[PDB]
């Protein structure tokens, strides 16, 4: 199994750069609106603790330089929605895909198109950790890079990048400007909750192992969801939600292994360890492949 | 693990059908490139005589679809294991491009496609035994691998087959296989694979830059003494050019190349002792020094 990103072209066609003064970051051009992190209006010294409302009152449309490549896009209106700036422009992006804005749950994966100066650099697959950080590759200038999934022809934008935490992990918002997790866009020391293992994805990985004929860990037992959740927390695993049980439906149907039976198998692995064995050629249980990701790759 | 943005290549993918065989093609200017085994039936694939099969085909036996639009084939030729279909329409999305043949150990991005439609993108290395550890399913043939420098796409790989071990094999865009493989439906084994040493070192430097350095030691080693141990463990030899290529990473961390070689030697001989490096229980060898530097 590989970490596999979505093809990035539909998103590449929407990336622009947004500059205020000497502060440049990336923005997302869809129809006649450009979306970007609001801290573009900050001087490096204002980031220490900004008054975003006051900073924005001092700004007019003519203070924003929006460029697709080196071609300027005229700004004709501006507003702030939570931690994102919305810049109305006078041209509708002809490369606008079908799209929607979605807010993802921890454990879900998405592709990130890492951009600098409005130019795409690379694409890679990320998982939202239970503590609402992602383990990305972001350098200075990457803010406004977005995360997305593609279904049929429709791009679901789920993440916009805003900051790095002292531990090296990354934090950001949805495209309505609401942060994932307890973070704020200020240049202050912030810490994430202790992280935990994404149980639903581990289960997905065990199903993937079964599909490929690696099934020594299946046992004759089952468990209740509540008993499993209480044990899992003792091992720093996330509890399962009803939605987790449901998104494992397809893999459970494909293998004929009930979700709660697989939970009983995982519980035994947690309590007894691997006893020197491997699963899918690995002594470690993988937690960054979702049930959808497994299905994508097995077919 | 980071792939190049795939948009410039997505604009070139089309579907190619002959008989009941469908796969992907690469549409550049007015030529579509695709694996020649699209002309085969099931019976043909066992032991195909491609020159003989091809002479019995006419332009009109090839159906090329760019989305909903059929392109008319007005000519066809075969270059090694690649078929070239001339069409009456030029692709306006053709990027600036080159065809290159990559060396083992080098990396590239793969745009996996099915029925002419892009499905996913990921980074691959050309293995020393000239296989690639890909993610390719039925219908993925004609998917391509590439690198992007400035605005120029360098195509280096077209996908043709899977081996019994689950790894993959294919050609450059001149239709010559990487490795001792043939485009026939028969079980083929690869030579013994080895680990790409210069890439393991680059990845160890990456682990340090990101604050992970439990595996370091104060020891050192000569280049030849390291290479003796490397070969024993089926690692590729490290050349002086490899050492030179690692310089920037050495300077950046202040760890001399041969000091990192001494760390790797200790890892090969003692294992990781249950510990991990950048999250992995195994030494990763599909990041080049360039891949690591760019991303830092
Ligand atoms: C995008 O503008 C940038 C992205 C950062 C740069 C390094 N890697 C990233 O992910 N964000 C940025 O500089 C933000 C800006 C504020 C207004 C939110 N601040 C930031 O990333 O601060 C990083 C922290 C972590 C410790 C080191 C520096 C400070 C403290
Ligand atoms: C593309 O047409 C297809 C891609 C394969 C299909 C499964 N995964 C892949 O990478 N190639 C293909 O079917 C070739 C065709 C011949 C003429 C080269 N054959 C092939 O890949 O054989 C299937 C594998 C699976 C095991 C049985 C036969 C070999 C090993």
């Amino acid at each position: 199994f590989r970490k596999m990103a979505f093809p990035s072209g539909k998103v590449e066609g929407c990336m622009v750069q947004v500059t205020c003064g000497t502060t440049t970051l990336n923005g997302l051009w869809l129809d006649d609106v450009v979306y970007c992190p609001r801290h573009v209006i900050c001087t490096s010294e204002d980031m220490l603790n900004p008054n975003y409302e006051d900073l924005l009152i001092r700004k007019s449309n003519h203070n924003f330089l929006v460029q697709a490549g080196n071609v300027q896009l005229r700004v004709i209106g501006h507003s702030m929605q939570n931690c994102v700036l919305k810049l109305k422009v006078d041209t509708a992006n002809p490369k606008t895909p079908k799209y929607k804005f979605v807010r993802i749950q921890p454990g879900q994966t998405f592709s990130v198109l890492a951009c600098y100066n409005g130019s795409p650099s690379g694409v890679y697959q990320c998982a939202m950790r239970p503590n609402f950080t992602i383990k990305g590759s972001f350098l200075n200038g990457s803010c406004g890079s977005v995360g997305f999934n593609i279904d049929y022809d429709c791009v679901s934008f789920c993440y916009m990048h805003h900051m790095e935490l002292p531990t090296g992990v990354h934090a950001g918002t949805d495209l309505e400007g609401n942060f994932y997790g307890p973070f704020v866009d200020r240049q202050t020391a912030q810490a994430a909750g202790t992280d935990t293992t994404i149980t639903v994805n581990v289960l997905a990985w065990l199903y993937a192992a079964v599909i490929n004929g690696d099934r020594w860990f299946l046992n004759r037992f089952t468990t209740t969801l509540n008993d499993f959740n209480l044990v899992a927390m003792k091992y720093n695993y996330e509890p399962l939600t009803q939605d987790h049980v449901d998104i494992l439906g397809p893999l459970s149907a494909q293998t004929g292994i009930a979700v709660l039976d697989m939970c009983a198998s995982l519980k035994e692995l947690l309590q007894n360890g691997m006893n020197g064995r491997t699963i899918l050629g690995s002594a470690l249980l993988e937690d960054e492949f979702t049930p959808f990701d497994v299905v994508r790759q097995c077919s």
